[PDB]
């Protein structure tokens, strides 16, 4: 949906288009498609093939509904989707 570099931390990822722009393994850079599932440590991407990729060693580029491109290390998205959503709540 309407994701930004700031809220992507808690925002759901399923349904967003994504591109692996970096990785500890060069063979996987270039994988693109829509996120069809997310677990604590993985992202399931549906491209030409269905890929299950680890968040910790990948750099993602997500596309927001308005076309905006968002690049963020996958390590920052580690954690179950429901758990990440708790980060939306701020305690000052």
């Amino acid at each position: 949906g309407r994701v930004t570099r700031r809220n992507i931390i808690w925002h759901e990822l399923i349904g967003l288009r994504v591109r692996i722009v970096g990785s500890t393994h060069p063979a996987f850079v270039g994988i693109e498609g829509y996120v069809i599932d997310e677990t604590r440590n993985m992202l399931v991407i549906a491209g030409d093939r269905i890929w299950k990729v680890p968040k910790d060693v990948s750099i993602f580029e997500f596309e927001a509904d308005d076309g905006t491109k968002i690049k963020i290390p996958g390590e920052r998205l580690v954690g179950r989707p429901e758990m990440r959503l708790k980060k939306r709540w701020k305690k000052w």
